[PDB]
């Protein structure tokens, strides 16, 4: 919710949670052939 900013760019996708640190790992997890 509203971009934020880490080092003077601007960020997009709702917010940067912490926790979702392994959710973005699974990311990979996910995917699959």
């Amino acid at each position: 919710r509203g971009k934020w900013t880490y080092n003077g760019i601007t960020y997009e996708g709702g917010g940067g949670s912490a926790a979702e640190a392994y959710a973005k790992r699974i990311a990979e997890a996910m995917a699959k052939g």
